[PDB]
């Protein structure tokens, strides 16, 4: 009745949430998505026809990052409306809430793919409001379930902060963070603040992380104290811990200006 499973590429993925695909698309569905253009179809037959016809082998937009077989395509929703609407319907399957799927023009989408001989296979993405009333540098972030727990989510988070640094600005993800968002951000923020430390204003300037996110991270690392209510960094090179990363953003492979 609702879409509960999709076939994309040669993965099938069960839904985590309702996504408002048109009702008849509630086939089973089984919804069958082209992995390159993200067109949604109702039947294996229209799926197989499309696959032999569709000429796309990668996302639209500009490839603003490439290192080994990892790339990021920047995709303005005003210029690739249908693709971006298709993407937002896909993402809503794994996001407990999203803005209206058809209203993509206020956003730019950064699409992460793994590249092989066949083409560039979508791993995940984040979106960003062109203008955020709350200073959000990410609106939604997603690694598709089959690629999760491999470092792709932290890669995207890092990449969003690379864009913030280049724009000489601090940013934070849009609230509320899902429980998995919470774990990923806390993890990335701790690694970055720890690798840096080995001022809170200065940590902010250096990383584009907000002072509020720096403070809450430092508290959870026990590296902050109170002096007449004011938050003071309190640490030793002693630890600055690092016991129990996999893919990082190389600024040299990034081709983007503010
Ligand atoms: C602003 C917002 O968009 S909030 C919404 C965020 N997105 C979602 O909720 C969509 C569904 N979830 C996801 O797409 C992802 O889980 C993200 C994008 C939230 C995480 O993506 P991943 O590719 O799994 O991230 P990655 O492998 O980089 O791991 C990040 C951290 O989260 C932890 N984590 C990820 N999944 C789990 C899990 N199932 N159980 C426990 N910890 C987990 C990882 O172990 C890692 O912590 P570590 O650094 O201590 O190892
Ligand atoms: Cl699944
Ligand atoms: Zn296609």
């Amino acid at each position: 009745k609702y879409v509960d499973k999709i076939h994309i590429g040669n993965y099938e993925i069960d839904a985590w949430y309702f996504s408002p695909f048109p009702e008849d698309y509630g086939k089973q569905p089984k919804l069958w998505l082209c992995e390159y253009c993200l067109k949604y179809m109702k039947y294996e037959k229209s799926y197989r026809f499309h696959l032999g016809q569709c000429q796309w082998r990668q996302p639209p937009g500009k490839e603003i990052y490439r290192k080994s077989n990892i790339s990021v395509h920047e995709v303005d929703g005003k210029d690739h409306k249908i693709y971006c609407q298709n993407l937002c319907l896909l993402a809503k399957l794994f996001l407990d809430h999203k803005t209206l799927y058809f209203d993509v023009e206020p956003f730019v989408f950064y699409i992460l793919t793994e590249v092989d001989r066949q083409g560039a296979h979508i791993v995940g993405y984040f979106s960003k409001e062109k203008e955020s009333p709350d200073g959000n540098n990410v609106a939604c972030i997603l690694t598709l379930p089959p690629y999760q727990r491999r470092g792709y989510g932290k890669f995207l988070i890092a990449f969003s902060y690379e864009l913030s640094k280049l724009e000489s600005t601090v940013g934070s993800p849009e609230k509320p963070l899902s429980d998995l968002g919470k774990l990923s951000y806390r993890s990335y923020w701790s690694w970055v603040l720890l690798e840096n430390l080995r001022s809170i204003k200065d940590l902010s300037q250096m990383t584009s992380i907000t002072q509020n996110d720096i403070i809450s991270t430092l508290q959870s690392l026990n590296m902050v104290k109170y002096w007449k209510g004011q938050h003071v960094i309190c640490v030793t090179p002693k630890l600055v811990e690092e016991h129990l990363p996999p893919i990082t953003v190389d600024s040299v492979c990034l081709k983007w200006a503010p």
